[PDB]
């Protein structure tokens, strides 16, 4: 029996608003934000983890190119082949690539496995938002509408479900009537409800909230 709303801000499993700049890096910020989650869980402290780790250092293997894109996934996967991330106060985010500094003295996480859910579905989605935590996902946010949003939940006629912004799910609800999505963006308080957007849900996987969504966990054996 999964509950009608959830917001994992109230379980004390999200870290501030960050804010990405002119750097291409979102599928980096959707990464460490879903890992921040389960680290809470595991250890009981929110710490920021280092995007800028994941910029320089999950690159040309990993089919990431820094400032000019990449994917979760594939950045979940360099944690587990690292063996770590570093905290964001020991690497430092700069919106610039860099020369890779990882450094196992400061690890402040890691990773053991990532799952990817199935194209479009929302249900199953839900599911791992109520259960497991927040989800990395990509959404279709190349529209005005999206990058002026201010309050409320964000409905676009014009939306696909091609993604090419990543981002975190970190709950759900509804907003008199409206299902939505809780979403943290990483472009900073100035985007949306201090950097959150609600997205339709419910809604033929609207903006590709469901396209592809991914989160890691941190386990023995
Ligand atoms: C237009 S579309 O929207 O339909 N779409 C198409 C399909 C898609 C999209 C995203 C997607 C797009 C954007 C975002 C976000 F913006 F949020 F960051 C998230 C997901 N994923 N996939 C699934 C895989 O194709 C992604 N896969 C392909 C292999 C590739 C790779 C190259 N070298 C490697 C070395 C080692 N490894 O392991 C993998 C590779 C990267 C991983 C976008």
């Amino acid at each position: 029996i999964l509950p009608d709303s959830v917001d994992w801000r109230e379980k004390g499993c999200v870290t501030e608003v960050k804010y990405q700049g002119s750097c291409g890096a979102s599928w980096a910020f959707s990464a460490v934000g879903a890992l921040e989650a389960q680290l809470k869980l595991k250890t009981g402290k929110l710490v920021s983890l280092s995007a800028q780790n994941l910029v320089d250092c999950s690159t040309e293997k990993y089919g990431n190119k820094g400032c000019n894109g990449g994917f979760m996934t594939t950045a979940f996967q360099y944690i587990i082949d690292n063996k770590g991330i570093d905290s964001d106060a020991s690497y430092p985010y700069k919106a610039m690539d860099q020369k890779c500094q990882y450094d196992s003295k400061y690890r402040a996480a890691t990773c053991s496995k990532y799952t990817e859910l199935p194209y479009g579905r929302e249900d199953v989605l839900k599911e791992a938002v109520a259960n497991k935590g927040p989800v990395s996902v990509g959404v279709d946010a190349r529209h005005p509408s999206f990058f002026l949003y201010r309050s409320g939940v964000y409905y676009e006629p014009s939306c696909t479900q091609n993604v090419n912004h990543g981002v975190l799910v970190v709950g759900y609800g509804d907003l008199n009537g409206k299902e939505y999505w809780l979403v943290k963006n990483s472009w900073g308080h100035n985007f949306g409800e201090e950097g959150y957007i609600r997205m339709a849900r419910n809604k033929g996987n609207h903006c590709g909230i469901a396209s592809f969504p991914s989160y890691p966990e941190i386990l023995q054996g």
